[PDB]
């Protein structure tokens, strides 16, 4: 599923991500834009053999099991395929664990490099929420 900007904002809010760990909703929408272009089915292989999955490009090196990432962990206790669902519940639950892990939203390199410090409220500008 390819979300619209406000459609995603709304869904993230409904699942409790707005201001989770102090990160406003525009930060989450901005991260999703540059990680996946709002596409729940996005997958990308990393040089090291792990893969990133879903709207927030969660990595099999630590967070989910895809069965082909030797020496990896599954800290969200989910199959990586569940992060490709049209329903974002599993990606949200896992993202809450990642952003609590110590480095906040810097765990998402595209958030650091393209969202951090910018006018992230523009991502929710105009949305009925």
């Amino acid at each position: 599923k390819v979300f619209g900007r406000c459609e995603l904002a709304a869904a993230m809010k409904r699942h409790g991500l707005d201001n989770y760990r102090g990160y406003s909703l525009g930060n989450w929408v901005c991260a999703a834009k540059f990680e996946s272009n709002f596409n729940t089915q996005a997958t990308n292989r990393n040089t090291d053999g792990s893969t990133d999955y879903g709207i927030l490009q969660i990595n099999s090196r630590w967070w989910c099991n895809d069965g082909r990432t030797p020496g990896s962990r599954n800290l969200c206790n989910i199959p990586c395929s569940a992060l490709l669902s049209s329903d974002i519940t599993a990606s949200v639950n896992c993202a809450k664990k990642i952003v609590s892990d110590g480095n906040g939203m810097n765990a998402w390199v595209a958030w650091r490099n393209r969202c951090k410090g910018t006018d992230v409220q523009a991502w929710i500008r105009g949305c009925r929420l």
